[PDB]
């Protein structure tokens, strides 16, 4: 599946889609013991540094809580918060930011 789930203004919930995302990863995760993901959590432009860098931490931990939750092992998972500071979409509207708030599944 998709290696993206993303989340709505200030706000780190995870949608019913994102769930079956996170299942198939969820899935090779537990099938492949010497996989493992990097969760990086991102936000949109607005608010201080300090505030988006917790929230993408907020972000990244609920799909670390998710994995875990269906099984699997926490070694196989890291999650990392880059903030506001790697936007994929440098715009400055809600297309440019629904872009931003994300969550990204690295392998390795």
């Amino acid at each position: 599946a998709k290696r993206v789930v993303h989340f709505d203004y200030d706000s780190s919930d995870l949608s019913t889609e994102d769930y079956q995302t996170l299942q198939a990863h969820a899935q090779f995760l537990m099938a492949n013991a010497n996989s493992k993901v990097a969760l990086t959590g991102h936000t949109d432009e607005r608010g201080t540094r300090e505030y988006n860098m917790a929230l993408g931490e907020r972000r990244a931990k609920a799909v670390q809580n998710y994995l875990i939750t269906s099984g699997v092992n926490p070694q196989q998972l890291e999650a990392v918060s880059y903030g506001k500071e790697a936007p994929v979409n440098p715009g400055h509207d809600e297309s440019a930011w629904k872009e931003n708030r994300r969550v990204e599944i690295n392998y390795e």
